[PDB]
Parts: C-alpha cells; sequence; structure tokens
C-alpha cells in the first residue's frame, strides 16, 4: 500500500519525486501540497499542476498551503525552464488550504497509515501540528529531504529547506514523531550520470522527455556557475526511502535546530558523541545504495508509460 | 455597533474583561476565543465557561485555540480562586477551532469591521495571520493588551502575554493590519482602590459579588508576596478602549519584537526617537483616564444585573 | 581633593569634561586616557593633546589605550606617554592606595574591560567607578542603546559585571544638561580662550546635531561624569541592578536595569536620573573662571 | 631550529606537548605560558613547573596569563616571572626579528586574544599560529563544539579573525594521535623518569576518560600542535576558511569551516586532516630518548 503525502515545491527535484512517487506501484500519493519556496507559491503550484498534467496524475488533490515562513521573511521564469503551460491545467487545485488538508486525510484515516514527504520548507507540516496536535500520534512517520549533518549549501553548515523556516524545522523535529532526516550527506551521493541519463532517454515517454528537458535546463544553470561533472537530484531520495528502505543506510542520533547562531542558522545539529541514546525518534541517512536507486526511477518511468 | 472577538485565557483581568464587553452596550462579542497561559488550555476554558454563565452570555462561541506556543516551550487550582464549577456548564465550547473560528468570522463578515482583542498569549491571532494572509486587510485593527515600552513584570523589561509567545508576537506585531499597544505603562494606572470596591460592592448582583470574590482570592496572593495597596485590573483597558478611544491616550511609535537577547526576550521594543514617521501602524497608550474607566466597569456590571 | 583617571575619546562632550576635571579645584587628574571613539585612537589622541594645551595643562600623562573594540568591529606640547592606557590605568591603581581613584570614562570601555581582566586586583582597590554611558528609558544609537556601551559591548558586560561600584550616569540624566542660552552668556563674559573654544566647539557641534533636526538646545553629557564626582549630590541616583545585552538583534547593548520591586539591598550598580541644573552649570561655569588664561 | 612560545593549560596532553616541545632539537622554546583550564590558573601553573621539572627545563621563562575568560564565566624548582603571560608574550614578539616565531596554543585562546588586542603589531610579526583546538566535523565539549574553543569564545574568535596564518589542529586530526599497546611498550622500555612519569600520566588519564565508556585506546591532541611546527609533513591540510559561532544556542564555540566550493585563493586559515601515525609516534618517542635523564 504505502499512503503518503507529498509536500513540495516542484523546481526540477520535486517533479521527479512526484513521477517517482506516482509511478512506483508501492505507493499511494494521497495529496500533493504546495509550499512557499526560492518560487513563489502560486509558481511552485503551477509547476505541480504541470507535472500532473504531464504523468497523467488523476484524483490526487493538489493544494496550495503556505506562501510565507513562520516569522522569517524570505525577503527575495516563464513555464517551467523550456516546458510552456498550456492555457489551462487539467488539474485543478483544491480549495483546502494544504494545511487544513493533511489534518483530514489524517484524521479520516486509520492511526500510524500515512507517512509524511516534505521536500520543501516544513512550513505546512509545521502549522498542521501545531492546529492539531492529534495528529502527530496517528501519522506512521515523517521522512523528510532535507538538512545536512556535515554539509550544508544554503550555506556553509546550512541546507535550503531548513534556513528556508528554522522555526518550522525547529517545530518539525521537536514534535515526538519518527523522523527521517534525508540530507545533503546522502543526496549528493544521487547523481544523474551520462549512463543514467542515457538510461532516461531509452525510456522515451513524453515524461521522460519532459524530465530530461528540465533536468537538461537547471543542470546548465547549476553546472554553469562552477562545474558539476554530473548534477544529484535530491527530493527523490526521500520518496526512494518510504518505497524501500533498504536503499539507504541511516543512523539514530537527536537532531535539533540552531534558531540563533549567526554562522549557523538553521544547521541540523547532530549529535554523533559516546553514549548513543536508547530511546531517538530522529534518524540520519548515511549511504546510498545508487544502483537500486536509479532502478526504481527507472522503473517509475517504464509503468508511467506514455499517458493521455 | 462595534464588533470585537475576544482571544483570551481567564484568569481575574480576562473575566472582567468579559464582563465589561458583555454588559457595554457599543460592543458586540462576535466570539471569546481561547488560548494557553500560565494555566493551561484546558483550565482557562473551563473558567471562559464559569463567567460566561455568571454573567449570563447567550450565543457567543467560546472556542479553544492553541494548547502550546509557536515554537517556545512553557516548560511549567480548583475552580476559579473559591469559586466552584457547576457539574456542567450551560455554555458548551464549539468544535471549530478558535483559529479556524476567527478567520471565518473575519471572512464572512464585512470589511473592516471586526476588531480583535487579544488578552492572553498572541499565539492563536499569529496561527490565523499565516494560515489565511487575508484575515489581515479585512479586520479593522488589533487592540491588545500586551507588552511594556518602559516596564515589565515576566522580567525586567518584558510582559507575559509577550513573553509566552515571542513568535506569536514578532509575526501580530510585523504584520500590517493596525495595532494598538496597551501594555504595563497604561495597564498599572487601572487601581481597583477602596471607593472603586466599594462601588463594586454597591453593585449588589451574583456578578458582582463573584467579581469581587475573584478580586479578593487572586489579590490577596499577589498583594501578599509584597505589598500592593491596591491591584491594578490589566486586560478591561484594552476593551475600554474599542469602547471609547478617548479613554487613554495613545502615540504613534514603531513596536518590533525582540526573539534574540538573553536579558531582552521579548521585550516590546518602542522607538520614540527624535524623527517619527509619518507613516506607522503600531500605537501604544500612555494615560488612564481612571474614572471614566472604572465608570465604563460599573456602567457594564449596573446593566448586566442579575442574569437567569 | 578627588583623583581620578578621565577615560575618553575626545570629541565636543570629552573635551568640556576635560576643562571641568582640571579647572575644579577638587579634581585631581592622575591622567588622561584614550580609546577609540567615532574617531580613529590617533585623531582622538591628538585632539586630547590640542585640549589638554589648550587648558593649559601639565604635568598630566596622556596616554592612549585600545583602537579597537575588544570583539565587535567599529565597522563604519604634551606629548603620549609610551605607556598604553592600559598599563598605564593598571600601575596609577597599582602604585597608590587602596580605594583613593575613581575611574571617569566616557567613551567606550574597551580600556577599563581590558584592565580589569590583565591585572584583576583594580577592581577592589578601585574606589568606584563613574561612567557617562547607557540609558534605562533612553537610546541614541537605536532606540534602546547608546553610543558608547554599543561600541562595545562585552566590554561594557565586563565593566558592569565586576564587583566594584559603578555609577552608569545615562542619558535619562545626561539629556537634561542643557546647554542654554542664557548660559551661552555667561560663558560668553568669561572671555578666556578656553571659554570660547568651548562656544567654538559647543556650537560647531551645537548645529550639527541641531542640524538634523532641531535641538532647541544642546546638551553636554561627558562632563555630568565628572560633576557626580564633584559633588555626588548634583544628582540624584538610583541603586538598581544593571547589565548588558549581547545577543539581542533589537536590544543589543542596551543598558537594562531592574526597577521590578521586590529592591535587593545589596546592589553594587546604580544610575543617575534628576540634575540639579544650576549646581551643574555653576561647577562648569567656575571651572572655566578659574583656569584664567594659560600662559 | 623552530622559535615557539607554547601557550598552554598544562594538565595531561599539555604536559606531553611540552616534553615534545623541550626534547625536540628542531624547538627552540622561548616560553611556556599558561591560562586558566579545567583547572584553577595557579593549578595550572604549578603544574607546568612540576612538569618542567620533571623535564629538567631550564632558561625557558613560565609566566602565567589570565584566570576568567575575556567574557564568559568558566562557571563550573623553575620558577613563575611576574610578567603576565601576555606582556612577556608582547615583548618576546616585540623582542625578535619579524616572522621567526610560532604561537603554540594548547588551552583556550584568551592571553593570545587579549595579546593581539594590547599590541597590534605582532599579529603581522607572529610567523604563523597553530593551535590545537577546535573540530570541523566533530565535538567533545558540545555535539558540535570544542573544549578550547568553547571555554573562551571571544578569544577564539578574536585569534581567528586575525590576519596572521592560522593552523586548527582540532578534533579531526587530533582524534588520530592514538595510544595503543605497541606504544605503551617503546615507551615502557625507554626507563627515564619522564618516560614513565608519561605512562604513569598516560595510565591514570587513560582509564578516568575511558573509564566512563570505553576508548579502547586514548589519544594524545596538544602534541600534535607541536608535531606539525616541527615536521608540517606530518600531517594533511586543507586551506579552508573558519570562523568562530558566538551566539547559536546548540552550537556555541563551533569552528565554523566553509568546504564549499567555489575555495577562495586567499584564506589565512587551515585545517589538519590526516595524520601519519608512525612520523608523529616517532617524534615523541625520539624526544623521550633525547631527553635522557634529568640530571
Ligand atoms: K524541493
Ligand atoms: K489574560
Ligand atoms: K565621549
Ligand atoms: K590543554
Amino acid at each position: 500500500a504505502k499512503k503518503i503525502i507529498l509536500d513540495c515545491d516542484p523546481g526540477l527535484d520535486d517533479a521527479v519525486a512526484i513521477l517517482l512517487a506516482h509511478g512506483n506501484p508501492e505507493i499511494e500519493l494521497l495529496a500533493i501540497t504546495t509550499v512557499v519556496g526560492n518560487q513563489t507559491l502560486a509558481k511552485v503550484t503551477r509547476n505541480a499542476q504541470l507535472v500532473a498534467d504531464i504523468a497523467g496524475i488523476t484524483g490526487v488533490p493538489i493544494a496550495a498551503g503556505c506562501d510565507k515562513p513562520l516569522v522569517r521573511k524570505i525577503m527575495t521564469e516563464s513555464g517551467m525552464g523550456t516546458v510552456a503551460y498550456p492555457a489551462e491545467f487539467k488539474n485543478k487545485v483544491d480549495e483546502r488550504h494544504a494545511v487544513n488538508l493533511i489534518i483530514d486525510l489524517v484524521m479520516s484515516h486509520e492511526p500510524k497509515t500515512i507517512t509524511l514527504v516534505p521536500t520543501g520548507g516544513l512550513t505546512n507540516i509545521a502549522m498542521a501540528a501545531r492546529l492539531e496536535p492529534r495528529i502527530v500520534d496517528r501519522v506512521k512517520e515523517v521522512v523528510l529531504m532535507g538538512g545536512g549533518y556535515h554539509e550544508g549549501n544554503a550555506t556553509s553548515v546550512a541546507e535550503f529547506n531548513i534556513i528556508i523556516d528554522p522555526e518550522a524545522a525547529h517545530i518539525v523535529f521537536n514534535e515526538s514523531w519518527q523522523v527521517t532526516m534525508v540530507g545533503l550527506d546522502l543526496t549528493h551521493q544521487a547523481l544523474a550520470t551520462p549512463p543514467i541519463l542515457q538510461r532516461v532517454k531509452e525510456v522515451d515517454t513524453n515524461p521522460a522527455r519532459f524530465m530530461l528537458e528540465i533536468m537538461d535546463y537547471y543542470t546548465k544553470i547549476y553546472q554553469s556557475n562552477r562545474y558539476m561533472a554530473a548534477a544529484a537530484v535530491h527530493d527523490p531520495c526521500a520518496v526512494a526511502y518510504v518505497i524501500d528502505p533498504s536503499v539507504m543506510t541511516t543512523e539514530r542520533v537527536p537532531v535539533d535546530i540552531e534558531l540563533t547562531g549567526k554562522l549557523t542558522l538553521g544547521m541540523t545539529v547532530a549529535d554523533f558523541r559516546n553514549p548513543r541514546p536508547e530511546h531517538c525518534h530522529t534518524q540520519v541517512a548515511v549511504k546510498l545504495d545508487f544502483e537500486k536507486f536509479w532502478g526504481l526511477v527507472l522503473d517509475a518511468l517504464e509503468r508511467i508509460g506514455d499517458p493521455q
């Protein structure tokens, strides 16, 4: 079965993550919920709509959530890359706010059956926990793509999804549900190598082309500032985890969030020190199983086929 | 008319505030919403129920809101003082969460017609703004009892309602609605002097006795640590303001909230310095009109009469 | 009698405080120390030399102390002892009997702090500390902080946290020390080059500041610190606890005082409140007369 | 040749670092400075005197520096120059040619910081700074911070922010410097009271720490700093920017390094990574031999 709710801010990675989730047979996408990111909530939502349509997704609500972080200010493109949007989408946005939507699903289903998988800022997730504390013990677990125990990108020590809303992050990590942090340390191992891209080209389906198109567009921009032999895809990793834990190793360690540091704001602070606790609701992802991971993505694509 | 929503955490002051609001003919109480305080959300809510019943209030929802602050931990009695609760209340709690309730009222009414009057931590108010940004331009204004520009109590520089949830406070003060801060600087002038208490005793109504009972109980505890000739009542002041601005002087000054200080956490930072801006959505209360203020309370009592 | 060590970052008010220090009989000026202020240490030292000459002061060593705050980046005739203010300070205190000197800082506390940490024995020989810094319900560098504290918050934290007796002559008081027209008169009619040197300075930096807007009158600050020394009776004080904010984003460098009431009996800090305009001004004036004309 | 000034807070590792400093031919030990550490300055000085005797060291001045961190509250035969480490330090640097000494701090940076602020001319005479402090992906005092940094964060901030060349021999490296059984052998077979004095100390503080749990082996830290001096080749280093966290609640005192990649060409800081166990240990050992038996 494996029922989830994908909370994301569709830029390249979220799209793959949506594709994988939609395409993998062990996942049941209950919803796609959206959150402000490096692009506005409105833009990110269209993007999600765009993907939904490409992948041929149906009967899965896409709800927009929070347009700004809890407390911090964000204080700072045509379609998605070179892909134009149709004048109108097939898939529309619900009117329930992602937050309100997440609480109902959770509360309307059996306990410990839904996994939350956030791939952007933690704001909706945080709001929902604070708004309906009951959802924290119902949820099966929280598997998120974010943070980095020994690696940063937004900064020397910090990861985007976290620095974006450190309080929401603080809320989420300190609630009691079980939390799996799939951070930069793992994700950086997820390289779309030439052989992989080739394999993708071989699938020859609209969605596969679309994927490569957006990969190409973003990769260039990225691998254009400096040099990346290859770019890594992050978000899908979280989903891959729910499909099959064994796809990476994890470590049980306490992780909390820095809200006050000048240099270390948003750092996901991990304590791998001498006595490791007996009871810890947090864990970090360490090693990726490359072949299995990319097998999963390729599989999802083959199954999606050419919808429409 | 004067439609409001009273967001409070009923301990002594909130009760008077509810009495005044219910009893004054220029106020239309749309709702009583509850928030975690120095007592748990559950306890505070009963207290509100208790008052509602004493005052003979009807058709005004009492909704419970947030049970903890946004990010901080609170990390720390029989009826209400000597007053016992009945086995069951006449007034029940809605099921809409205060937050959800505040958004509907606001959104279901004409723009700029509802005044928010928070008398406890700002958590519900903050949650609702973040959850439905639209409510910020609809609301007439926000008149809150909290803060202190030159006076603290929770600490040397800080006031309870603010130190309790500094982020919620930060959210509220930084949103764009018009905000009137009725802080310790004003409130401390609101003394229940012997003559006043006498005047209250002269009203001779159940609600008046009840008031004195709770006044007495809390006053003793308070005026028992050290010496208060008289205790001041805070919360009602906010309400008095909406009934009639002229009851106190205010000053337009920018006010923001300290979230990082070691000594100054939660301080409502006010800038009364050399060029005062031309456009400022914040203002502070400075001088109380004692006679008019206590006249208002005495009036409300006379009008409430003896309900039931 | 009073022995002091006026620590400062000469510019308008320091200058005056210096004059009043010198020209007042009950003040014995062991030394004039220098600290980086709005201006570069160098400039502040020259300045201090200028004024010294101007006041016809001799036998008072003029030492330059620190040129950058402890941790923060500033970010925006008579000679100079080779002594670094800090060492000079230490000796003077080690070199005299206990509780006889009073430290009179009128810039940031960076020499004072350094000195307390280098030789700790001085906080308990020092008679008491009297600074012109802070504001308990007033700010200038910010809504809440004052120029002297915020420049070197750590330093200030240190000083305020030492066990010695500190008297904070903050903005709350100092904003009473007005330079009003009538005053500009009796000063004018003293006719000493210093008296003039006063108004010259009073005015230049009188306007500028009044210039942005409309400080109907100006106020001196630095002197008030001396004033109190000379005659504690000159202004009122409340003994309240005081500490320095180092981490607030809005409140950095705020002199935080607790006036809440239960009041402790054992308080080593206190704050200036009400000033006796008259007494104050006289003092200043007498001193100007007394200096006469520096041969 | 190498002239250094081993700044330290003697306890187990300092002790060794001292031995290796003395007993190594290429090291010329201008002085031994002392700084408050886990122990009181006093105790740390005595200790240093003990060891000095023990090593049969003479002509090396032993000065006590600061007894409390700059701002934070700690909170929980051979004689002592009357020189305060800080002054002593300043002279030595002012008293010799440019770029000839290397500062080797192995406690908190509070004397180094103070000294940089008192006489600024030293950051540009000093050859380079080599400290045993920090951790870039490792912590001991906390998940992320190391004992030497967190003790005096400001001080460390200062040092790391000065323009001089800093080499941080942090936990990442130092946790390689293991005291393994075989090692405990060749040491045992040196048969000098110092050699013994080593294991005596090695063991007492060997167990204790291994005692809480199970440091199969122990590691020395302080020495590694010396080691590098003696032969930079002894361990690898990466030139990355490094700064000190002063305000994080979880991250205070963290040595924050940026390994992100675009890498600047003009970096004055660098970090220790891989150690040559062998080369390291030899060094230590040779030094023990060379000391022979302190007459
Ligand atoms: K994302
Ligand atoms: K209240
Ligand atoms: K000054
Ligand atoms: K050490």
